[PDB]
Order: structure tokens, then C-alpha cells, then sequence
């Protein structure tokens, strides 16, 4: 799809079995989800933004369907305000920017 | 142009007679800058991120030119790591996401 950037640019996801929505997001090196329920093994993370820094949880390799297309990445999780997708998954859904 | 995202998506843009990269941001509402010198008026404001918030000073009606491609609106000015283009800006130059 062609997404224009008016409103933030929301998308479905199914991680770990659920549905959450989440910002595609380019400004964004890395993929952050709230907290939420994830099968596996960890290594914890720092993830810094505007403002400061996030103590996150860093699952590798988990799967996210985003919009329907399929990627297998790492997922950091933790106390961030919204779902963010970052460029480690939209590269593997194909995702541009265009102007 | 198409951009992917194996990179950061950073761009020149002209601000104020300066030269600059920002960061084209998909996840950003409003547009921020490092630490610059801009003319004018502005309004004591707080922008929010992934590790709370920072403090910054508000300008109205700014003339950037990002990729060659003038916008004018609202720019934020404060302690951000990194400059950032967001969907204010990014409306004006006709930019969007697509997969
Ligand atoms: C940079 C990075 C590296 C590794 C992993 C991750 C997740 C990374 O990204 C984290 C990050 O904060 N990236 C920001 C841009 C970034 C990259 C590098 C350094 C610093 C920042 C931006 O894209 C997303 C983040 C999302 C958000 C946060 C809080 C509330 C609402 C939305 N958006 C914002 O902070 C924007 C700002 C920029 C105007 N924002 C805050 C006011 C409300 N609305 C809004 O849109």
C-alpha cells in the first residue's frame, strides 16, 4: 500500500499469537513494543530516544506479520508510550519512502 | 526520490541560511532541531520521546528546504540527538511510505 503521512501511519501487526497496532516508523533504528507477553530468551537493552533512555528487553529472531507481509527480526520490549516498527523490519516488508 | 531503509534516512536540508541533515521521520509528528540559531518569535514547549521529555522553543512559519523541496511550517528547537523531519513537514513535500 501507499501510505501518505497526514495521520501517523498505523499499522496491524500479529506478534506472539496477538494484534497490536504500531507506527511504521524510519526515524527508528529498532523495533519497541510495550510491554506484552513474548515466548523466548532475552538480553537486556537500552534504547535511547527524545528525552532519555528505556531499560528494554531484546528478543531475537521473533516473527511479526506487519500489514500482512512477514518478517523475522529483533523485537525490543519495554516501557515505550507507542508500538514502533523501525527500519530493521521495514526493510524485510519492502518499505520506502517516496517524494 | 525512493529511498529504502538499510540506512537512516538523512537528508540536506537549507534552514535559517544553514546547512543541515535531518532525519525524514515517519514517526515524528513535528519536526525537531539540534540547538540553532533561528530568527524570530517563539512559545516555551516540551516535546515527548521514548525516554520522556525535552524542553524546546517553538517557531512558527519556517522556510525549510529538505531535498530540495520547500515546506514552510512549524519547527521545534532543543536538545534532540539527531535533527528530524516530521509529518508536518513531511506532508508538504509530498512524501510517502509505501510496501
Ligand atoms: C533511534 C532509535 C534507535 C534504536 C531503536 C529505536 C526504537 C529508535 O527510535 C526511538 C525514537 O524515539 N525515535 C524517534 C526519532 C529519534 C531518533 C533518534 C534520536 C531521537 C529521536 C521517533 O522516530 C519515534 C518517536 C515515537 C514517539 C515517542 C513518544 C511519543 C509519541 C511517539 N517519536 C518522537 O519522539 C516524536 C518527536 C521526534 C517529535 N514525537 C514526540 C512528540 C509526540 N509525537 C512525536 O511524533
Amino acid at each position: 500500500p501507499q501510505i501518505t503521512l497526514w495521520q501517523r501511519p498505523l499499522v496491524t501487526i500479529k506478534i506472539g499469537g496477538q494484534l497490536k497496532e504500531a507506527l511504521l516508523d524510519t526515524g527508528a533504528d529498532d523495533t519497541v513494543l510495550e510491554e506484552m507477553s513474548l515466548p523466548g530468551r532475552w538480553k537486556p537493552k537500552m534504547a535511547g530516544g527524545i528525552g532519555g533512555f528505556v531499560k528494554v528487553r531484546q528478543y531475537d529472531q521473533i516473527l511479526i506479520e506487519i500489514c500482512g507481509h512477514k518478517a523475522i527480526g529483533t523485537v525490543l520490549v519495554g516501557p515505550t508510550p507507542v508500538n514502533i516498527i523501525g527500519r530493521n523490519l521495514l526493510t524485510q516488508i519492502g518499505c520506502t519512502l517516496n517524494f
